[PDB]
């Protein structure tokens, strides 16, 4: 809990088109790469983490706990995997079925958070402006 929570918004859109192709979402999120439309909050409640998704053609919060692992629906209505455990206090990765095993890396350096997507053959890097 190293005031990792926060508000942050994509602030880089590389190989965004590739990636997103994983993340389930189609041209929804490829023109919302020419901009900042699509966010996440990290909530660390000290009992559970909310996961608040703003990107994925869909704006919704989730609640769960730290290495938890289902699959449910969520996003624009796709029911993947999901699972959430942060590394340390620092770093955070996830990993979601997308397509067939996506998994994403976020780190807190303090004003940005780098990502890190990587699945079966697709890698994204974005770097997320956090406010």
């Amino acid at each position: 809990m190293a005031s990792i929570e926060g508000k942050y918004k994509l602030e880089k859109s590389e190989k965004f088109d590739e990636f997103l192709d994983k993340l389930g979402v189609g041209f929804m999120v490829k023109t919302a790469a020419k901009t900042l439309k699509p966010t996440f909050e990290v909530a660390i409640e000290n009992d559970q983490y909310i996961f608040r998704s703003l990107s994925t053609f869909k704006n919704t919060e989730a609640k769960f706990k730290l290495g938890e692992e289902f699959e449910e629906d969520r996003a624009d209505g796709k029911r993947v995997k999901t699972v959430i455990q942060k590394e340390g206090d620092n770093k955070f990765v996830q990993t979601q079925f997308g397509d067939k095993e996506v998994k994403i890396i976020r780190e807190f350096n303090g004003d940005e958070v780098v990502v890190t997507a990587s699945c079966d053959g697709v890698t994204s890097v974005r770097t997320y402006k956090r406010i």
